[PDB]
Parts: C-alpha cells; structure tokens; sequence
C-alpha cells in the first residue's frame, strides 16, 4: 500500500488523518491508514444525503410552497383564512413567493377576510442540528434548514466603517428585510485592531445586537447573517407581498403545529432533485443538504420530520443497500454537527455503492472537478496534471477539518474511489486565518502516488 | 514501553486514544500513544486555569460582589442610586445576596430614592465560550460563568406528566425563580412516544418554553435549566429581596454597561482560592473554572475580559513557567468547547511542573482520589487494589470523550504522572446511554501496567 503516513509527516503537528482508498478495478485497498477511526466528515457527510435522497425521493422528487383555504371565494373576497404550506423548500426566492401569491391575485382574490396561516408541519422539533455550534448561528452559511426557507434564509446590513478609532460604524438595514440590527460597533485602531471581535447576540423576532470593534475600513462594505426565527420573517414578508399586490389583509399570523386542512388555491414547485443535488455537492450547500435530510425522513416515514428522525431514516435507507454504520454519529445531512462520527471506510463503502449504482443513481456528474468547477476549481494540491480535470471530490472544510472524499482516474485508466479525513489542523489560533501549504502539499503528493501506485 | 495500542483494543471500535506518563523518579516517559495528538481535553483543561489562578491570583483571592452608592443616606432615605457589583463570583447564593442587601437595612437605609445600577463591567463580551454546542446552553451543567451568578445560575422546574396519552403535561416552577416556564407538553401513548422530542426554547427575558411530548411518566419529571439573562435574572432577585427587607424601591433597573463609581456601602466576599480550586478540581464545576479563567485575565491584563483575554492571559502566564502550547487551541478555562485542541505532552508538561511545585502550589490535594472522593469516587476502572486510594486524576467527560490526567505511585513507590485523552467513543447513538465496560476494562489494565512497569 501507499506509505501514508510517510505522507502525513507534512502535515502540521498535531493533526491527524484518516486515508482510505480503493482500485475499484483490481477490488484492492491501496491505502489504509487510520480507516476505521471515527472522525469529523464536515461536508463530506452530503455523499450519504445524496444518495439517501436518490433512494427514497427519487429523480422526480420536488420542494411543494402552497397556498390553500378551507373557505369560499366571491366578491373577490376569500372568505377565511390564507393558508400558507411551506415544506423545507431550500431554493425558494422571494420573486417565487411573489408570484406565488400573485396567483391569489389572477383569481380576483381582491382581499382576505381570515387570518394567515403558516403551515409548516412537515418539519418537527427544532431547525438545528444537535451539536452545532452556538456562535456560528448567525453566520450565513449556517442559515436554519427551517420549513419556511426564503432566498436561503440570509440577509446582509450595510456598514461603513470608514472613520478615526473610537468613532461609532454606521449600519443599516436595507429595506428589503424585516430584522433590527441594535448596539454598537466603534472603529478600532491598527494597536487594538489584531485583536477586534465582532459579537453578535440573537435576540427574539430578529433582532441582532451588535457589540465590539472593526478595523477602519475606506469603502461601504455589507455583512451577511442567517435570519433566526424563520416563521416570522416569512410571515413579516408574505404581509408585505400581500401589500403589494394590493390584496388586502388585516389578520393575524397563527403558527400551529399541525398539517392544516385545506382546498388548494396554488403551488410553486422548486427544481426537481437531480437538481438540487447537484447544487448541494457542487458548492456544498448546507441548506439542501438538511432539507433533503429532514425532507427524507417525512416522505420515508410519513410523519413530522426531526433532525433525529433524519438520522433514523437516512441509516436504515443506506442499511437497506448493504452500508454498515456500526456506532457511526450521523447527526445531520450537511455535516456540520461537531457530534459527527464517521470512518473512512464507511464513507468508501458508500463511494463504492455509488460508482457500482452510476447507471441508476447518476450521481458522479455532481462532484466537483479539479481544475474545473464546484469547491476544488481551484484547489491547490489537485491543479497540475496527472490531476487537474481527472480527480472529484467532494469537500469538507470547518475550524481545523480539511476532507476528501471522491474518485479519480489512475495511470492505468482504472477508478480509484478514496477518502480523506484530516481533523486536529491547527497552524495559529482561535480566529488566524491557516496556512494551507502544508495540505496543499499533503494532497499533492497523495493523489500523485495514488495516480502511479 | 507500554504497548497501549494492544490495550485500546478494548475500547469501542472507531475510538482514538492519546495516552502519556512519566515516571518523575526516573524521568523516563513510560507510555506514549498519539502523545502529539491534538486532541479535546473536555474537562481535564481546568488543569491549566488551576495553575494559572495560583500564580496570578493567589491563595488570597476572593470574588467580590458589592454595594455603592452616591447618594448619601438621609432620614431613613439612600438619596440616589443602589449600585450592585458583582464581579464573576461562582459560589454567590441567593441568601448570600439577601444578607448583603440586609447590611443596607443596618445602615438605616428604608427607602432608596433612585434606581437600581448594576456593575458588570470586569467581564466583556459574550458569557459563553466559541465552541460550545448551542443545544446544551439551557442545561444547568453549561449555566453562564457570567459576571452576576446567583445559585449557579440555575433553577429548577417540575413536569407533571402522570396523566394520560393526549392530556397536557403540568408545568411547576417554584416561586422564588423569577422566569417563566410555558408550553404545551402532550402525553404521548406507547406508539407514538419513540418518535417523541421534548424540546425547549429560549426567549428573551428568561422565558422557556416546552414543546414536543413525552412518553406518560411514572414519577415527577425534573428540569434544571440555565439562567439565559443573568443581569435581569440578579436584578429580579434583587427587587423581591429588598421588598422583603421592608426597603422600598420604585425606580428603574439600569444596565450601563461600564464600571459605576459610589461610595462602599457593604461588600461580600467569597470562599478564597484555595476552596474554590478544591471544589472545581475534585466536582469538576464548569463556572468555577471559566470563572476563574476570565478573573485571571482581568486581574493580569487590568481591563474588562473576554474568554479571548482568558486564553492570552493562561498562556502567557503558563508560558513563563515554562509550559510551550505551540498550537494549542485553549477557548475556554473549563474545556467545554468542541474548538480545544491540545496534545497529551502538553498537559503532562502542566502536571509535571504541579508535581514540582507541590511545596508552593498546594494542587496535589485538589485532585479526586480513586475510590475516596470527587468524580472517580466511583469510578469502576480504578477501584480495586492496586489502584483504589492511590490513583488522583482529574476527569473529563462529554459525549464521545472520556478523560482523566494525574498521578498515581508504582510497584516501586516512585510517582508516575499520565494522561489519558480518548475521543471518537461510540457504544450506540447519539440519546443513548453510553456503555462503560470498555472504558472500565481499558483504564483498569492501563493503570494496572503503569502500575507494574
Ligand atoms: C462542509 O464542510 C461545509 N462547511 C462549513 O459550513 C464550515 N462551517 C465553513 C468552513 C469555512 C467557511 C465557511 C463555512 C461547507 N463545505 C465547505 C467545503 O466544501 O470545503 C465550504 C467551506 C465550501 S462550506
Ligand atoms: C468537563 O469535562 C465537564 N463536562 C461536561 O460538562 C459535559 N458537558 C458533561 C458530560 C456528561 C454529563 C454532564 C455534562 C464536567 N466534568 C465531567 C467529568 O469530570 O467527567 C462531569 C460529567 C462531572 S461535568
């Protein structure tokens, strides 16, 4: 086998890998290093989704937004209440949620009576993962995989922080979005600058307190952030769009929990799986990842779908395809739980039901290639030949985990499916930007001796 | 050396194991397996923030929460503001607080002319370590280390759920928490209760609320949450307490955010160092230690501290002693955080340097003894000869992880010191009881052939 950890001896101390790696042709292991340790999978935990969802969705499988009403229409009156059906749509966009409620319009529905209605039942328990972390919620990346979901559930506020040191920055919220932004943020100068925070702290119905420092910096710039309570901005903006439209409503906004009964008025439908799919493994979207996870279980089910019923589901859907998780941890679909536990070999085997299954499941066309598109068009290690345009692979990245796991040609034009977990990479501290070179260098030399071996 | 790759065998398949001892009377290091490793120390952190509090604090240190005024007192009446203070302390009880304010009821004081000012301002920045995992923040084991800590930051609340499949749980919070606890809870009947969550959700104010469902209890349901908003929680407690003292007070409760200068009316102090050390080492309490770790940084830096100043100020202080973290990520004083990254040989160098110390430092004492007391009184591993009343360790637990790091005599009478880091532990899912006969066996035959080298 190929002498990994001659290999690893690049990588910065302290850290520690996992390499696993298969010719599929020759059914030979030719790397084995640390395959059985359970490890950080980051989001290379989206294979398992994938082909989850590939089984228990199907090809046809679409994200329904509906709009219903269990009364009656006259005098462009609808005569009860506006029920709203939101199922974990990941792509939905504000212009689709328009034109959806626009449909209530090109039925002369000219005003509202009842109360509006949020239907969002499909999912049950709470919209995070167990074992997220608790400070990058607000991060956008990490925007909840809730039922109600509208353009990704991210919103940015403008600064300007173009000012002397002890001056407070200026932020604001563009119009568009139904948060409040509080506190305050001064500008630091280049002494204390190294070392600002930026605190962000949720408080109830979207509103964000600020606190801290910033560098100067000359021109505007905006700072994203994931919306939190999901249900009331998509309600704040469904009241909006209702405005605009010049339909009118003067009700409340109920959240029950159950599915509600009701005549259907209309239906968006988002782009169908393969789709979806191949937006999840190409930029490695954490939303479609959890919906799929979550959507999964309810269809597979039939019932209110937890992160936990997620879990259940996806294990026994991949069981029933001869996988074999052991004691695995899978806590979500995107791999963002830090609870997650996997082994290189229980991530080959899948790779391996993947390459087999590719005349059914066509999932190969979705991973990232090197030199080419998705999260490796770039990447350092793979950009040269023998490399560059012949490795794919799907990443995985968060503080101190930098994965692989994927297929690639080898010089005798067999498939090798591999797996790569490095987890304990640590080249500074808390919040310094890490020196890539040494993984850079790692891979490079990996995926070359598993090109010649 | 120890083959500890033939012992951790016995551990769960996928676990990773960091295992290190010297013998101190040889200076030869006996055991080393993944000794590099950066790996989650969980608890066994407190470790580090022991040493550094001994140093830059010192054995007469005591947490500080105190009563200013500027107004004078004047015919019964405080002429202007009740500046309560309080500065991190861990062990502050609500009859501790009530006795303080009792010292205004001696000081003549009947009536309080203005408002309520609370002092924060040792602290800054968030309350919580990066790191920490959102879902564990209402449990009482992760109560804030914030600068106003009254009872531990913790309350209690009782369900009733003796009662039949489809009626609402019974909600009792005992009067004297000032929070409030609401929701809907439903028995769940034999089918649906497997699929059952029982979740709760945090709202601003220290408000919870309970959803989900649970399968019919057959005695009273316990739940001990944290306190969320630890400033309107003090500050609450406060305004029942002075009613009660018969002092009357009708203005407002101000949070200004910056040190509040007044005269010293009364001051209570805590237990010293030495006491608060034994309890955080042989209970292992969270809040003692980050607690301490940001007491630390405030008292060395002299400014407000953040866990960011907390991790400088540890490493700096520790560094001079000549402890070398490379890369190490410490995020916090007590562990918690799923960021810590550190290897076995650093917290041997950390116990080394204890054992050295011992004629000044005093630690030696502050360890669990095997058998005996604190965390490994019962602790199946070691409690049988030879081990029982010989073995001292401090423990580290979270999910996944299990932990222990001090020194035990050999064979030979001459100290060993170890330590034990083992991550990736899995017997089962994520809600389910771990199984700890592989952990029993593994640390029963470790100590045992350390015992005998
Ligand atoms: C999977 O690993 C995901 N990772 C994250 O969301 C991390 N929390 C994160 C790391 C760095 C920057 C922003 C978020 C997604 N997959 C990553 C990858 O494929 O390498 C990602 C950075 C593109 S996000
Ligand atoms: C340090 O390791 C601490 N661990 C935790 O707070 C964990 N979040 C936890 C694990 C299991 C149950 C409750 C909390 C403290 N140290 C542990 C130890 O010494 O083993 C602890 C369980 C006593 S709490």
């Amino acid at each position: 086998m190929i002498n990994v950890s001659d290999l690893t001896q690049k990588l910065p101390e302290g850290s520690n890998a996992g390499v696993i790696a298969k010719n599929i042709n020759q059914n030979q292991i030719i790397a084995d290093y640390n395959g059985s340790t359970f490890m950080l999978p980051a989001s290379t935990q989206k294979v398992f989704t994938a082909v989850a969802a590939k089984l228990a969705l199907g090809d046809q499988f679409q994200f329904e937004t509906a709009l219903l009403s269990n009364g009656k229409i006259q005098n462009g009156n609808l005569d009860g209440n506006l029920i709203v059906s939101f199922t974990g749509d990941p792509d939905l966009t504000r212009g689709q949620l328009y034109s959806l409620l626009a449909e209530l319009k090109k039925q002369g529905i000219k005003k509202i009576n009842g109360d509006l209605v949020l239907d969002t039942s499909v999912f049950s328990s709470h919209d995070r993962g167990l074992g997220w972390i608790w400070n990058d919620l607000t991060m956008c990346f990490n925007s909840p995989p809730a039922a109600a979901n509208i353009d990704n559930n991210c919103f940015y506020a403008e600064l300007d922080a173009n000012k002397n040191p002890g001056e407070i920055v200026k932020i604001n919220v563009p119009a568009q979005f139904p948060i409040q932004v509080f506190g305050q943020v001064y500008v630091a100068d280049s002494n204390e600058a190294p070392y600002c925070q930026l605190d962000v702290v949720v408080h109830d119905n979207n509103r964000y307190q600020v606190k801290g420092c910033l560098a100067r910096q000359y021109k505007p710039f905006g700072l994203s952030f994931a919306v939190q309570n999901t249900d009331a901005y998509a309600a704040a903006i469904i009241q909006r769009q209702l405005r605009k439209l010049g339909i009118e409503f003067n009700g409340k906004v109920l959240l029950p929990q159950k599915p509600q009964q009701g005549q259907l008025l209309a239906k968006h439908l988002s782009k169908p799986l393969p789709d979806l799919l191949k937006k999840m493994m190409k930029k490695s979207d954490n939303q479609i990842a959890d919906s799929l996870f979550r959507a999964v279980a309810f269809n597979y089910y039939k019932r209110p779908a937890s992160f936990q019923l997620g879990t259940l589901a996806v294990k026994s859907i991949l069981q029933k395809q001869g996988i074999r998780f052991g004691n695995s941890i899978l806590a979500d679909g995107s791999g963002l739980s830090r609870h997650n536990l996997v082994a290189p070999k229980t991530m080959l085997s899948v790779l391996e039901y993947i390459a087999k299954n590719e005349d059914k499941l066509h999932l190969m066309e979705t991973f990232p290639i090197a030199g080419v598109d998705g999260t490796i068009s770039g990447r350092g290690g793979l950009i040269s030949p023998p490399l560059v345009k012949n490795v794919i692979a799907k990443t995985g990245s968060l503080k101190g985990v930098y994965n692989l796991a994927g297929f690639m040609t080898n010089a005798r034009g067999e498939k090798v499916a591999f797996v790569q977990f490095i987890n304990g990479y640590s080249t500074g501290d808390l919040e310094s930007k890490t020196k890539r070179a040494p993984l850079v260098q790692f891979e490079r030399n990996l995926y070359n001796e598993l090109y010649k071996y």
